[PDB]
RNA sequence: UGGAUUGAAACGCCAUGCUCAGGCUGGCGAGUGCGCCACUCAUCA
């Protein structure tokens, strides 16, 4: 997905993103072994975990869906 | 005997607490003070 920055540390990039081979599990692309609204097939984000709240937060604001919003919750309000 | 988001997966290689430096230089335990006074080994086969 969209990328995560300004934290204390050494690139802020985005994070749950897989960009090595040892991570493949039951063989997917690059980034639907942690499917959230990526690929619409299923979503582990609201379709006590962290992205779910982070999304509950980034619609707290508003008075991929689910990658852009906890992405842009992860990027401070 | 398919299938534990699994199965594979060193924090690992190396490194002086070293070089040297008086605890020294001096300072009376001294100045005085009766052990003193007095006492039958006695009485007997």
């Amino acid at each position: 997905w969209e990328n995560t920055s300004y934290i204390l540390g050494v690139d802020a990039k985005g994070k749950q993103e897989r960009t090595d081979k040892c991570h493949a599990a039951f063989i997917a692309h690059i980034k639907a072994y942690c499917d959230t609204a990526d690929q619409d097939l299923a979503a582990v984000l609201q379709f006590h975990e962290r992205p779910a709240a982070r999304q509950a937060w980034a619609n707290c604001l508003n008075r991929q869906e689910a990658a852009f919003s906890y992405v842009t919750a992860l990027n401070y309000l």
